[PDB]
């Protein structure tokens, strides 16, 4: 697949690692590709490849770090926002950075 | 045996996979066929097999995505609705759609 | 061992499957043969093989779906009912069904 | 090492098993020898080996069904009673039953 | 290394065994290196070794019978006393009991 | 990685031993080198490398030592302090100890 990159930052990524999944209701939509440290903030900053076909995603959209089940592995839920449609489409493009995060 | 298709629509599948078992009351009586995300609602939709021996299931009838005890497989559990037969008999035949589902819960 | 056949009707069987223990206070007295769900009242009924020495069994005992520990086996738990002297022997034989189940 | 036996009756023993450990302050005198139910009462009876060189525990001891941490498994705990010097000295025997038992 | 002898008495040892590290602040200083169930008394007795640079701890040390996360293996805790030393400067040594014990959960 | 040591005083280290991870937020940014147990104070001390990138964090840091998930090993978390601007700027460097510790927590 071709795969689009997104950006977010936390407060702790807990146990997420490089090739975790980004899920959208439960279903495959990418992977994490890279954490790293932001230099500025010591906020860690995950780089995501989500694949093309999934593309009319709002800005509005949130990033939750969640385990699946009890002794699971982590993995990125994507909660698809509310967009007010007096206010366009803002919409999630390759290098766009989802401002919607909770953490550990 | 031969079998009929229903739909779903959840908020979120969690752990449910293809092949993932369909119950009522614990035994089997399907298996979830398909899952896709739809690219225009974000929804996950699934596509059920259910064995044609179990066909008077009301539409009132739901669909909750479980776990086997703490650590096992999400599997859908199908609860058996009630429709009054004195006020009209609505009843899931191939090709329909189970409007109401509940969805993975999570931590939380 | 010779056994005997019960049957039992539940909600919900869990995730008792066929060679499931019966137990009466954790000591196995039998199985689970089969398990069916009935397409006329969407029931589960169970068939039960217990061993032929435990055979004064009364009529009023009960079935419990229980779990052996947090992470463990579902079972199935005979709670031996009370035997009123003043109305005689009411005893479980070949073909009976336990009316009393709790499920889930 | 030779042993001597005692009985004892619980409602339910749970995950208990014959060559299950019994333990004073969790070191071990002991192994169930036998589980079996009793056809006169239907509740589960165990036969208990304990250590010869164990051999002045008074009658007023108890069992109970404990588990060896959360995912452990079960083992039987010899609780060593009070007995008044003023009403004798009664001692565990061979073939002598515990009569204060705790279950589950 | 060298080490010293160290007693204590508890009423229940849970899962405890030969071989089992005593710790301080989470640090290994010593090993089980004996139980014996008194036949007498029925209390377990535990024999540990210290090893001997671990030396000025005082008489109202207590030891606790603690498990290392939920699914772990039994330990001792050897908690580190306060003694006034006006009061008397009484510190453990070769043959000594430890009197202050908490027993297994 | 070219690596520098800070130090580290706890009441009690726990689960904690040599190669331990050191993470801010969950990524990991050195490891535990050493851990001994001062004879004179009872206190053990722990040496941390960590990694030379990671090269402005605040004397005001603080270090935890937390589990990963339920079941998980011990690793320390290194929360990065404040630096005040106005009086100006206290870095850690190769040898400085990390003043600000909390202890494995215990049963209760
Ligand atoms: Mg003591």
């Amino acid at each position: 697949e071709p795969t689009y990159t997104l950006y977010a930052t936390f407060d702790n990524i807990g146990g997420l690692k490089a090739r975790s999944p980004v899920s959208i209701g439960g279903v495959v939509v990418g992977r994490v590709a890279d954490i790293t440290l932001d230099p500025k903030t010591y906020l860690p900053r995950v780089t995501l490849e989500i694949e093309q076909r999934y593309n009319h995603i709002p800005d509005t959209s949130s990033l939750s770090i969640r385990t699946s089940g009890l002794l699971g592995e982590q993995y990125l839920a994507l909660n698809v926002g509310f967009e007010d449609p007096e206010l366009g489409t803002a919409i999630l493009k390759d290098g766009d950075t989802i401002q919607d995060t909770k953490s550990a």
